[PDB]
């Protein structure tokens, strides 16, 4: 059945999905890059800014090739983002989470995103924080989004939405994790930037919202 399903999914078109959907949607072209948003504004001596963009609200939302998920290493949901992810997929995510035997902190494993308007689920493993992250913390959370990258290319994704892995339940201080995120996001793109229209980091929380905002141009500009 969840085989079915992903099958008859992946045939169709985005004029006929969002005859099924269940829930309002963002479209792609709604959500500027941060070339863009930029447009109504010295250091030591690649402009990457027209492949990223920062964008505060509900990930299941966002109609994107594909959406990442901060899942745990069961892979059969949970809280907080995860939760949110297979509310608004429906049971048939489950079933193939199922199917795949868990996931590795930094690993990352694909599947059909169901009732979500993203075509596919990316969901990668945060490293758990409790009190510090000076063990493999720092390159456990670049790896998620190094393993989530390599699914992107792989699968031919072209545009890709990623949460704020680890900084909710799993503790990671916010400001680490987007040097993090950003970090890994950018190095990927300086030799990968031909294979995606665009990354977008889906913040949820003001907090987050505001620290990605103050990085983004030391990263990307
Ligand atoms: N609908 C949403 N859209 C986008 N971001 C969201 C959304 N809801 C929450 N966030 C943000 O998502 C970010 C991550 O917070 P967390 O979801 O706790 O994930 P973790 O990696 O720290 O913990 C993983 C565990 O939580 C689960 O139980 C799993 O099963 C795991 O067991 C925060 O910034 C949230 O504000
Ligand atoms: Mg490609």
């Amino acid at each position: 059945v969840w085989r079915e399903e992903k099958e008859r999914l992946l045939k169709m078109t985005l004029e006929e999905r969002r005859k099924e959907y269940l829930r309002d949607y963002i479209p792609l072209n709604s959500i500027l890059s941060w070339k863009e948003e930029m447009k109504g504004k010295n250091t030591q001596e690649k402009s990457l800014t027209e492949k990223v963009s920062l964008y505060r609200g509900d990930i299941t939302l966002l109609e994107v090739d594909a959406i990442v998920n901060a899942a745990n290493a069961s892979l059969l949901g949970g809280g907080g983002v995860d939760g949110c992810i297979h509310r608004a997929a429906g049971p048939c995510l489950l079933a193939e989470c199922r199917n795949l035997n868990g996931c590795d902190t930094g690993h990352a494993k694909i599947t059909c995103g169901y009732d979500l308007p993203a075509k596919y689920v990316i969901h990668t493993v945060g490293p758990i924080a409790r009190g510090h992250i000076n063990g493999s913390h720092k390159e456990d959370l670049a790896n998620c989004y190094k393993s989530s990258l390599k699914l992107v290319k792989e699968n031919n994704i072209r545009s890709v939405a990623f949460p704020c892995i680890s900084t909710g339940i799993y503790g990671f201080p916010n400001e680490p994790a987007a040097v993090i995120a950003l970090n890994t996001i950018k190095e990927w793109l300086a030799k990968n930037h031909h294979e995606v229209d665009r990354i977008i980091f889906c913040v949820f929380l003001e907090v987050d919202f505001k620290i990605y905002k103050k990085k983004m141009n030391e990263f990307f500009s």
